[PDB]
């Protein structure tokens, strides 16, 4: 008779960017050729040694049937070996690792495990909009931590109203940062961990861009003293290895957090395809020069693109410290980012991400991703040049 | 410095299967060799054309990057074509199909999409124990529909208390049935759909064993006229195609249910690796010879096993109408099925599944999965024979 979705469905936050993606289709069907610098989809293929590890693994009939609920020990061991090689961090593979079907699933599981209806989650502004999903589906309340350029886009924890710290049960942090490009160090992480320890806040660090800091090796949150006491770090295969489509991620950290994850997941999953696990293990154990090479590709695109914007458009952009995103100020003749991104879409047929989809503190920037080939980057600039916008002002 | 799991975690129900598996692992740790007829874990390999489809697909760099949130259209189309071919049911691939990372995840998502705290979920007794997880996690309330042997293990909807039909938002049904092997027909599905329609209950049919009905051609719930009006059917690749480890499943049915699922999964569980999707497409469009051969193998195993048990133990068991499970009664000397299954594990080094985890109507039964070749099943019986039990 009448189909009735649950309240969790009715209250789901609107995916605001998806409306742009739809306008794109309606334009590309009218004849528009769109250059899309709005999304974080790696353009380059998964390295062939990873692909071949999947292809070989899939022939093993041991992976055809049900596997361990919590994943294969060989992958958890690869994860521990990886964290030691890359970050100098000691991880117990048997107690401190959990697997996820991508970071997005990990964020949902982690919030369901750590947030009660009515609890407060501390979330950065600007910040990855998907943080909102898990929090809303947990029926919890959001409290913003503003990231200002003056503070290097790191939150000031003493600015947080002490009135919320009792209800505050979870905090998100993300460095190297989407969308700002900013980076954090061991000292910041130590401070964060000290703060969470004092006010009993579970700390989830989103390390999706942990391979991509240009001036130095990125620090893991888990390098900080007391990080393992208060939190966990979410690591994705998506960006590091051009494995976005493969849907793999893991959490490393506090064994009590990991236990709660494992309990939840025992009710919903039976691990994941061992062919995928073996590919993940070949990714982690593989030559890190592949990832360094990938980092140099992004850095070249960043250098090429920002130099070209400045010369051709008079659009000066700060070079990011990490990630493949450029966080660019909009012309002061536009009031908001949605208005500027809409103007560029309509008049130049290009896509940038309006900064306000990351929160109110993004309203005067756009996010521009460097996951496109050189000539697409060039054609973006060529098209915008015709608009004659006052980027110089 | 105090980690505090959420109330969802604190109040999780017993993970009955996990607890059985754990006992089996502990026994194995002693160095004992075990014949494991517990979990319904297919012993035969994935058909090689499916494996080769994965291997070829993984070379395609389109699948290396993000794809469509709700799955590739080629797979949704293969699913519609499969449903037309096998069941004669018309499915709109653009609106009436959702993809899941396995039937177990599908159950979770469907309960989350359809139940509010305080709603009532109608569940069979006996029933798949994992129906309880999603219900409990949604903070919904459980109300049992007894499945009795004399009713053919079909529920009598007219015996449900009318008082609960107001708060009842969801009903699970499962034919061919885990654990009893019971089967259902078009008339029953029509009857259930009319009942759901009348009292506004969303109906989820679990069709995990839809390839394994031995006598009649298996009927989909969606063959019934009012079915797509009230509900949806959950189909797994695990049993049909020996794809248990691959974690792939789908729901087909009412477009509004499928919409709620999509909106949920958009935020959480986006489309799996496109390689897996192509493999799944090859599964569905593959010649149904392999499936029929698989069905024949399970049948021969059931025939063999039940006869041997009768001859050597005096353990009489009904042959199932479907699935690869046998549902068998425990001796009068045993208090509970847990005690009996523990006893066989400790003293015969064999695994069966204690019937109690399926509900109180399984209290005096065990489920045995025909998931090893005949000469393994013979050794299962030989081992139990040495215990001299009063199976009569
Ligand atoms: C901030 C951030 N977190 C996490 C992810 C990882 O996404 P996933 O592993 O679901 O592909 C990405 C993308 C991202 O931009
Ligand atoms: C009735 C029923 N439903 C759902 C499932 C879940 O199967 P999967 O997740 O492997 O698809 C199973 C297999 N245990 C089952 O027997
Ligand atoms: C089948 C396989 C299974 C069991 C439990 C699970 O959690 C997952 C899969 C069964 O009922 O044995």
């Amino acid at each position: 008779m009448e189909i009735t979705p649950s309240d969790v469905i009715k209250t789901l936050p609107r995916q605001e960017f998806s409306l742009v993606f739809q306008k794109v289709k309606e334009m590309e069907k009218t004849g528009a050729h769109i250059i899309n610098l709005g999304q974080g989809n790696p353009d380059l293929p998964t390295p062939p040694h990873i692909v071949e590890a999947l292809r070989e693994a899939s022939l093993n009939p041991s992976f055809h049937g049900y596997g361990p609920f919590r994943g294969y020990p060989f992958l958890k061991e690869a994860i521990a070996a990886f964290y030691k090689r890359e970050y100098g961090v000691t991880i117990n593979p048997e107690t401190e690792v959990a697997l996820f079907g991508g970071g997005k699933a990990g964020l949902y599981v982690l919030t369901q495990c750590l947030l009660n209806p009515g609890d407060i989650a501390l979330v950065p502004n600007p910040g990855y909009p998907e943080y909102l999903s898990g929090i809303t589906m947990a029926r919890a309340e959001l409290y913003e931590m503003p990231l200002y350029e003056e503070n290097g886009y790191l939150p000031d924890f003493e600015k947080i109203d002490p009135a919320v710290l009792e209800k505050a049960k979870l905090m998100f942090l993300n460095y190297p940062n989407n969308p700002t490009g900013a980076v954090a160090d061991a000292a910041f992480y130590a401070k964060a961990a000290a703060f969470a320890k004092e006010h009993n806040i579970h700390l989830i660090h989103d390390f999706a861009y942990g391979a991509f800091e240009f001036d130095q090796k990125p620090a893991s949150f888990l390098e900080a003293e007391d990080a393992k006491t208060v939190g966990a770090e979410l690591y994705s295969f998506s960006k590091t290895f051009n494995m976005a489509g493969w849907r793999m991620a893991f959490a490393v950290g506090n064994e009590k957090i990991i236990q709660a994850v494992n309990e939840f997941q025992d009710h919903v999953f039976v691990g994941m395809f061992g062919g995928l696990q073996q590919a993940a293990s070949a990714a982690l154990s593989g030559d890190p020069e592949h990832t360094e090479s990938l980092k140099r590709i992004y850095k070249e695109r960043i250098d090429f693109f920002t130099a070209l914007c400045e010369k051709e458009l008079g659009w000066k952009m700060e070079k990011p410290k990490g990630t493949f995103y450029v966080w660019a100020e909009i012309p002061n003749t536009f009031e908001t980012s949605h208005q500027f991104s809409d103007y560029l879409l309509e008049h130049a047929h290009v896509v940038v991400t309006p900064g306000e989809i990351f929160g109110s503190n993004g309203k005067r920037h756009v996010r521009i991703s460097m996951v496109s080939k050189q000539e697409d980057l060039r054609e973006f600039v060529t098209r915008i040049q015709k608009l004659n916008l006052p980027f110089g002002s």
